[PDB]
């Protein structure tokens, strides 16, 4: 199916005075109000087609209310996690990630957070403000992991990919593999160092 919305440039649905998608904000603060508490919850993956749907309905109208449509908690975490692997270029862009993964090689670890911090401030300002949405968002969901099971290791474990993109014909997989999900999962235990 086509879409104004889905898989266009990120800035096309975002302004600088309201950042965040309207989707990502309907998904996050229904999964805040509704999905906290299950288990695997963005690791478990969703009806595809419940998704789709999802998406469509969004599409139609905006003002989609998902408490007055019934979705599975899991196929909204999953329709939301669908947006960015959509999106022409990873949230993360990708000369961002090399910055990211070269600070990582610092061994000490406030060293490390300084120099990732320090690429942080070189995010381009529309990606920074969704970046910094969804981390928080998956901080708040690692706060419940005695519950939900997803700790924020668990977390970035489902969120790197999506988030970044990797090309593997560009590094080995398994490497580039605890690298990407180690840079994310300090952003989201970090979060605070990070983003207050």
């Amino acid at each position: 199916w086509e879409s104004n919305y889905f898989g266009v440039p990120l800035t096309t649905v975002v302004t600088p005075e309201k950042p965040i998608p309207i989707f990502i904000e309907r998904c996050i603060e229904y999964i805040e109000a509704t999905g906290l508490s299950t288990e695997g919850i963005y690791r478990v993956s969703g009806n595809k087609s419940e998704m789709e749907s999802l998406q469509r309905q969004f599409d139609q109208d905006h003002n989609l209310d998902l408490a007055e449509k019934d979705f599975t908690v899991n196929t909204v975490a999953g329709a939301m996690k669908s947006f960015f692997s959509e999106l022409p270029d990873p949230l993360v862009p990708y000369n961002m990630q090399i910055d990211l993964v070269e600070a990582h090689k610092i061994n000490d670890r406030e060293q490390k957070l300084h120099a990732l911090k320090e690429v942080l401030k070189k995010f381009p300002k529309e990606n920074h403000e969704v970046f910094k949405y969804v981390i928080s968002h998956l901080n708040k969901v690692s706060h419940n992991n005695k519950v939900n099971l997803m700790t924020s290791e668990n977390l970035s474990i489902c969120f790197w990919p999506t988030l970044m993109r990797p090309d593997f014909s560009t590094m080995d997989a398994l490497t580039a593999t605890r690298t990407y999900q180690t840079i994310i999962e300090l952003f989201i235990q970090q979060c605070p160092f990070f983003f207050y």
